[PDB]
């Protein structure tokens, strides 16, 4: 059973969320299997950011067991701004564990592959949900290949009706257009340029997505075994894979206990709707 | 100074918000002056629903001092559903006190009776409001919604404290600084009850937002209707509780009514059923 352990108050520099298996911390990057059911291509998604929130929370590559923490820029907490007509993030936003976009192999981010989960229920930070892949988009975020897998929680009431990317157009009309717009404009309020998509913004289909996911997983297989070119930056401690160099069961025990803190308030500025 | 007095937990049937002046409840409907500054057409807006929320909180016409209470549908809490690409209400949403959309007359602009409520206000500024807030706003324009067949004007307004307020003086300025907001507003009020099994609404003037001058005229009309109502001179007061603590010349004046309200019993927000998360694609 997967739960979460929260250190500190939400919306602070000290905030951290660890994933626990049966009460013990494990690595959110390395220890959650990519597949919940490999035969039927059911994936485990680590959720970072709930739909309709702003705080830019991410699995941290550089800290032990890769807790989810808030991104910062020059010491200041990062929040995505509200870009009309959107409110914060428009998907449950996360990553697949045991994936790595190797920045030495080419057509690369050095991060796990990103996942947009489009189901009805709002997710929680640190949630491990089981999803099926529907398709994939290729954003060029600031000079780099930034895949966005489109997926759905298998528990969603619509899940059996969605198998491939065309089903998103059918049941969620306008969501793909919104996704294109969102990723184009979301950093404009931060003073950054409009982003661009490859494939003229087309969402490639499920087969294409599975190909990309499998290839980011193989790379990761060699990261954690230690045979990769350069795991610089990235911390590779894990506690579930007994025959890896960086297996360190003690890492679990070194994590502080759950702090019991109410969410810190968020600056009223974050309310603002930007018309861009 | 206006403050709020909260009874119970938000998102429960027991929740109530009274508006207070001097730490004592007054009627949210009758005792808050429509005008903060008559000469400059600055209005007091009572906020019911913060932007990007769902709970359908309303001034309660039938309850003494007219606290804000969550509306119910056959005894269950009412939440407006998320209509793609919107999240909850896309405005800070409320009303002008001391107004009444007269249900006892047909309104010539829409050829329909009035909705039986204070006139509704959409406040478009950047800061998310709170339930029971009294804020000062300038009117910019107005739209004529036919909400299930009734005249349901929507005033377009902005908080005078908004950074943009000095640059927003008439309805054209909304399109300039908030491009798309008016078109989205038209869409929102057309579709927002479709997830409840109701039909699409329609607007008069093909959804045109009339200007500030037009808006001030309609607001005046609803203030005049309220004056008749609160004097006991309406042809049908619709079971509205007219109790008030500030209007001595009215038959339902009673400074004492304020004392009979229980003390604040604020509890943490109750959870909302996960169904309310759902995004509807219409
Ligand atoms: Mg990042
Ligand atoms: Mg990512
Ligand atoms: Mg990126
Ligand atoms: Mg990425
Ligand atoms: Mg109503
Ligand atoms: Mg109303
Ligand atoms: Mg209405
Ligand atoms: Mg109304």
């Amino acid at each position: 059973t997967y739960t979460t352990r929260q250190i500190g108050a939400k919306n602070t520099l000290e905030y951290k969320v660890y994933i626990e298996k049966d009460g013990k911390p494990v690595s959110a990057f390395h220890d959650i299997p990519l597949y919940a059911d490999k035969e039927n291509n059911i994936f485990n998604m680590v959720v970072e950011i709930p739909r309709w929130t702003n705080a830019k929370l991410e699995i941290t590559k550089e800290e032990t067991l890769n807790p989810i923490i808030q991104d910062t820029k020059k010491g200041k907490l990062r929040f995505v701004r509200n870009c009309f007509p959107h409110h914060g993030y428009i998907h449950n936003y996360g990553a697949f564990p045991q994936t790595w976009e190797d920045p030495n192999v080419s057509h690369g981010e050095n991060d796990p592959i990103d996942v947009l989960e489009i189901g009805e229920t709002i997710a929680y930070t640190g949630q491990v949900k089981q999803v099926k892949a529907l398709g994939i988009m290729a954003l060029l975020d600031e000079g780099e290949t930034d895949w966005k897998v489109i997926a759905i929680d298998i528990n969603d009431p619509l899940a059996p009706k969605l198998n491939d990317i065309e089903d998103v157009e059918k049941y969620f009309p306008g969501l793909l257009r919104a996704t294109n717009e969102w990723f184009r404009i979301y950093k404009i309020p931060d003073g950054k340029p409009e982003n661009q998509f490859a494939f003229s913004g087309e969402a490639k289909n499920k087969k294409y997505a599975l190909d990309i996911i499998k290839e980011t997983h193989d790379s990761w297989k060699q990261l954690i075994a230690g045979k990769s070119s350069d795991s610089k930056g990235i911390d590779l401690t894990n506690v579930t894979l007994p025959d890896t160099p960086t297996y360190s069961k003690a890492a679990s025990d070194a994590i502080p206990p759950a702090s019991l803190k109410a969410d810190a308030p968020i600056d009223k500025s974050i309310d603002k709707w930007f018309f861009i």
